[PDB]
């Protein structure tokens, strides 16, 4: 029996006979999908293997063992391989193509043979791959062998199987059936320019993560791939169809018509007609339509409608022609050579035949001169001598026309060209108003003579349709993007899709207010928000979940009306902020970018005006101020300092951030992790203070405060113990001297701690350099499509100016210069205002670093979470590629405790106020301490001070 | 008053730009990644939006709460703290500015909803009243407040006696200007001049936005069908490139200007957290910066893409 | 700037080209010029913030 079975991962071809290295390129060409049903296929007693059509395309592979596929045959000019016991032949029998007996090369199974079979525009490519193998572990890149424009279309292939005969015996056999659609792989290339994975945009949301990321490792967090839309399904088609009516009473049942000559004309406007009911009708069998297709009438509409009703004979009819003349033709009515008109006859006997005979019919004979079209005569008379005995084919007989005519009035009489759909995102067309969303009731009434309301933002809103009389709003269906919710691949492998706002009405699965969430299973708990989802959802992974984002730590405070908690302990908890101080410079020759050496691009652009020459200047203006930037964030002192040789800072560790002697680039551990993480036409101008330069100001900023403390900012470094420093620091904190006295060792293993900490979170910590290669992300994609627009080949025959010329005259050869420097022109400008605003916003963040530096590092901040949260110390800089990182130290409080607190002792009518501390007690003796910290010390005369008495006091107390 | 948030979008440009035209999107497509460039710098927007309100608001990952027992010792604060009475926890002064306060483009929800933000205002004072500053700097250490404005008056240059002989009077003085507040907002037009200006600045940006798809630019009809069928295919074709990309342009330079505000309230909004921190986080030395004069407290309140100060 | 016309001014436009071009060839430096007003504006914009 036939077998299913998971394809995995074949069918990966490198799509021409162009060679890519090291390129995550990713092109669009009919490709097999991944993770297929595959059929799985076997010979043994039976014989099931029917024809296998081609269909668009086939990649078909062979596991072959002892070389029993020999070929096969191909035709619907047809396409066949043979291989005799000689050698390979290729053969088309138009097509012709000589290769290698590779297939009678042939050098329990020791080799697997890959094939491929590509037909699209006449190109016939084949990949070969002989791999000497329950799948055994391998893989191997399809080299490109031959490509052959066959020309040719076969759409039938077969397979041949060879026996063993003298009993016989089948031998086991298996293929492979897929086929290619128009998909968008995503590949990779090693070190050695060798394709390890491909992966399709379309087969799983994963998958098209990856195509969006563009890169096969996956940090963690939300991002957004496509869009989703709820598409139309129905075309609705609507007109007057009930509305009013046309007169049809007296056109078709009128009981008596009129002569030829006194022919009734009369106008027929602003009624509701339909056709169907001559078409219904057996009677009118001659439906023969001059001039307008009848078919069509739902799209062409007249400007006016005639119905003229007469009588005329039988045998004149025949007369009736072109190109003939006659008597009645050139006296009584000429037909027009343009007639747009429709004729409809049919059998009239009880309405032609009269017992007492008709003889009251009259008509004009005698005219002096020939009618002209259009024309009526006023100013003789031969009655006809109709009599019984006329034939079957004689009889009269009843022929009523419609008569149309084009003039410069509008069309007047227009006809309907249907149903109403109700409750669907499908289109709605009231008179040529398109649209699309829902239709629901509406509550607005209108008045009879309004049609079409709208909103306040100018948009159709609320409709009414022609025929019925209701109210309907039109809300705009479900609208929202597609977005990943998928962690890192270390963690786990499932995806999740988020809908922004649309009810899973349109497309286990959870309903939010952001609308239907699929991929994660709603829990009512609540846990720490790790990635924000929308409108208040987090996702923690304890599967894929999402719930609604806990605040955080809930928590009540324990508000008191008489006691007060002061933390008894901290942490100098240190962190990392990157301020990215300056970008890459780039200064563009305008001529070079568009055309460079091309005589008649530079002479006929250079006269365009000052376009290139501003353009210049404004990217001139752009690199002065990044030198500009770097001069206020790194070269604030002009005295250069040094560290003595003796690298010793007071028992604190700074091992990993000075410069290291020993490397002749004074390049630290740091900024080595940094440059190892961070990552034609193209101009990059080498930084004026390069990183050897960057360093040495940092060396000497860091000489200045830590040797000469805050004062080399203010001119020469003043020489200045740095624990003492620290304790102006703390002072600066609000936390006195003595806290950095007897924590001297402590605070500094601490210290040492911290920084080991930061040290290991750098180099852990992908992301801790994200907004720099944010910012080199911007440069890059900004040069690729800079340079990309000009010379892509977008698969044409030919993509050069010089082909243009060549198979154009060169006056439109100029038309065509002008058209493709004006458009590389303006996307060069785009790109030049897009980087005018980046560098603004650079140049913000690089004046923020600067005052980073002077109010941080320079000195001490009491402006607190602007220099790290909490009390800010002081910090330490460090160079990064076009950026900077700043390390701060911060006294972050932590142990708190309640503490019996008095506002005033009253003694002697006296109400006893500090200056700085409160009184406190530990249950047996009481205590001043400070704001900031738990610190007793001893209340004598000279350091309290008696302000008040004890009747303004709240909490007297007695001691 | 300083203007926060901004109805943050992303733009299909193909969608923007086409429709549902089959033809069009073809014909589009083949224009370069200049479109993505949009998208890109939008979400780029979006989340530089999200990431300010996290910094203006989740300051604090700790969440601290207002009992309902609010005995403050005669300092009224109801209609700026929500009262647990009130059915959707808001404040009556963010109700007052509510009220005051008034396709094919998407509007995405603020990642802290109104009810989330106000909840986040309500941490934030909660920690400023009862624990004042530190909470900041970590826990919310608590410390009653007529000592904690007594720190205040020390930040200032007044000693605590001061406060403790005139803490009725300066109660007193400071509920009545809370209701002249109350008064001057729920009477003043003019109150609400920043956020209900960058409201429209918004406004009327998508406004034109919409407009700009108005702009027919000397041809028959916007829809292709009509084009096609009443001109020949080839300039049918020149003229849909030349429509489509004034629109592109079009397009282009309103996420310029949407940039350009972005950096603009991007500094207003580092501002606000920065006379968080040094207004409702601590005591400022700073003058001008947490209103006209000597600062001594405040109060930070939600407001539709926005913060509003009691200083 | 000539912004592939002919003629760079309006008036000379008018002297130099009948009528029937000579209006949309107008329309060509008006959007011309308008590009230039645009980016103008911006720079101002930026400068000014
Ligand atoms: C304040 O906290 C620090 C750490 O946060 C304490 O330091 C630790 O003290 C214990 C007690 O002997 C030692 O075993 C640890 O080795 C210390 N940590 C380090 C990193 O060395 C400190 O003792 C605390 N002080 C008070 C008064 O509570
Ligand atoms: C401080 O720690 C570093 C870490 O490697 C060590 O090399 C150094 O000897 C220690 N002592 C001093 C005084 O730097
Ligand atoms: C102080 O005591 C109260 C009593 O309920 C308790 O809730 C609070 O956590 C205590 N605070 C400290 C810092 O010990
Ligand atoms: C409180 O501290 C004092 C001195 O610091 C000490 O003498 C006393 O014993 C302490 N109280 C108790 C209950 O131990
Ligand atoms: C404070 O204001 C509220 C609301 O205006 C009022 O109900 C209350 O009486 C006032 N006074 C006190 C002490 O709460």
């Amino acid at each position: 029996p036939p077998a299913y079975t998971n394809s995995f991962t074949r069918g990966v071809y490198y799509p021409d006979k162009v060679f890519r290295s090291s390129v995550l390129h990713s092109t669009q060409d009919l490709f097999l999908p991944f993770f297929s049903n595959v059929t799985w296929f076997h010979v043994i007693k039976r014989f099931d293997n029917p024809v296998l059509p081609f269909n668009d395309g086939v990649y078909f592979a062979s596991i072959e063992k002892s070389n029993i596929i020999r070929g096969w045959i191909f035709g619907t000019q047809s396409l066949l391989i043979v291989n005799n016991a000689t050698n390979v032949v290729i053969k088309v029998c138009t097509f012709e193509y000589v290769s290698q007996p590779f297939l009678m090369d042939l050098e329990n199974f020791k080799n697997l043979r890959e094939f491929v079979f590509k037909n699209i525009d006449g190109y016939f490519k084949i990949y070969s791959k002989h791999t000497p193998i329950d799948l055994p572990q391998g893989f191997s890149a399809l080299e490109p062998l031959v490509d052959l424009p066959i020309g040719i279309n076969i759409t039938r292939f077969q397979t041949l199987l060879a026996l063993h005969r003298s009993g016989w015996t089948a031998g086991a056999a298996a293929y492979y059936v897929g086929y290619l659609q128009p998909r968008t792989f995503l590949l990779k290339y090693n070190e050695n320019g060798t394709i390890t994975d491909a992966v399709d945009c379309a087969l799983d949301p994963l998958s098209e993560t990856k195509c969006t990321l563009k890169s096969f490792t996956v940090e963690k967090g939300i991002y957004q791939t496509s869009n989703f839309r709820v598409q139309p399904t129905e075309s609705i088609v609507r007109f007057p169809n009930i509305t009013n009516l046309c007169p049809f009473d007296e056109v078709f049942n009128a009981t008596r018509f009129a002569s030829v000559y006194a022919w009734n004309r009369k106008r027929i406007s602003n009624c509701v007609a339909d056709y169907s009911v001559l078409y219904n009708l057996a009677p009118f069998f001659t439906f023969k339509c001059y001039g307008v297709s009848p078919t069509k009438l739902n799209d062409l509409c007249f400007t006016n409608v005639y119905a003229d009703s007469f009588v005329i004979r039988g045998d004149e009819v025949r007369q009736i022609a072109p190109g003939q003349t006659g008597n009645i033709a050139d006296y009584n009515y000429k037909l027009p050579d343009d007639f747009t008109g429709c004729v409809i006859a049919w059998n009239s006997n009880k309405l032609d035949s009269k017992v007492s005979g008709n003889y009251n019919y009259l008509y004009r004979l005698f005219r002096k001169s020939n009618l002209k079209p259009f024309e009526r005569d006023i100013s003789p008379l031969r009655s006809y001598s109709f009599r019984p005995t006329y034939g079957v084919g004689h009889q009269p007989y009843r022929v009523v026309v419609l008569s149309f005519e084009l003039l410069h009035a509008p069309a007047t009489v227009c006809g309907p060209k249907t149903n109403l759909v109700k409750n669907k995102c499908v289109n709605f067309n009231f008179n040529g108003l398109k649209g699309t969303g829902v239709l629901t009731e509406s509550n607005k009434k209108f008045l009879p003579f309004q049609q079409f309301g709208r909103d306040i933002a100018d948009t159709t809103d609320a409709v009414r349709d022609p025929q019925t009389l209701e109210i309907l709003d039109i809300t705009p269906c479900s609208f929202g993007g597609v977005s990943v919710i998928t962690p890192g691949t270390n963690t786990s492998n499932q995806v999740a899709v988020l809908y922004q706002g649309v009810n899973c009405t349109e497309v286990n699965v959870f309903q939010t207010r952001a609308g239907c969430l699929i991929g994660a299973e709603y829990v009512n708990n609540s846990y720490e928000c790790d990635i924000p989802i929308g409108a208040g959802i987090c996702a923690s992974y304890q599967s894929i979940i999402a719930y609604t984002m806990s605040l955080g730590a809930e928590n009540s405070v324990a508000y008191s009306n008489n006691s007060i908690a002061i933390p008894t302990n901290f942490t100098i908890s240190v962190t990392t902020e990157i301020l990215p101080v300056s970008m890459t410079k780039t200064s563009v020759d305008c001529t070079m970018y568009i055309c460079g050496d091309s005589t008649e691009c530079s002479n006929l652009l250079l006269q365009y005006g000052s376009f290139c020459t501003q353009l210049k200047r404004a990217l001139t203006g752009i690199a002065v101020e990044q030198d500009k930037n770097t001069q206020e964030v790194f070269a604030q002192v002009k005295q250069i300092y040094k560290t003595p040789p003796i690298k010793y800072f007071g028992g604190f560790n700074f091992s990993q951030i000075l410069p290291d002697p020993s490397k002749p680039s004074k390049r630290s551990f740091i900024e080595d992790l940094l440059f190892n993480k961070v990552t034609k036409g193209l101009t990059v101008l080498p930084p004026l203070l390069t990183d050897e330069m960057i360093a040495q100001y940092t060396s000497a900023l860091l000489a200045g405060t830590i040797t000469s403390g805050w004062t080399f900012g203010a001119g020469a470094a003043l020489q200045i113990p740095f624990a003492m420093q620290m304790a102006y620091r703390f002072n600066g904190i609000g936390v006195t001297q003595n806290v950095l006295y007897e924590n001297q060792k402590l605070i500094a293993n601490q210290f040492n701690s911290a920084i080991g900490k930061i040290q290991d979170s750098l180099s852990s910590t992908a992301s801790a350099l994200g907004k720099l290669q944010d910012v080199v992300n911007h440069n890059a994609q900004a040069l690729n499509t800079l340079v990309k627009q000009l010379s892509s080949k977008f698969g044409a025959i030919s993509s050069v100016l010089n082909d243009i010329f060549s198979r154009l005259d060169p006056p439109e050869a100029e038309v065509q210069i002008d058209r493709l420097i004006t458009g590389r022109l303006q996307s060069l400008q785009t790109y030049v205002t897009q980087q005018l605003i980046r560098a603004a916003e650079i140049r913000a963040s690089a004046n923020l670093a600067a005052t980073k530096m002077s109010e941080c590092v320079l000195g001490q901040s009491k402006r607190v979470d602007f220099c790290g949260k909490g009390y800010h110390l002081m910090s330490f800089p460090q160079s990064a590629p076009h950026g900077v990182v700043f390390l701060h130290v911060t006294y972050v409080p932590a142990q708190e405790k309640n503490f019996t607190t008095a506002p005033a002792i009253c003694h002697d009518g006296k109400a006893h106020f500090p200056r700085e501390g409160v009184f406190v007690s530990n249950g047996t003796h009481w205590f001043v301490t400070q704001r900031n910290f738990y610190e007793p010390q001893i209340i004598t005369t000279d350091n309290t001070f008696v302000s008040g008495n004890c009747d303004v006091v709240i909490g007297i107390v007695n001691n």
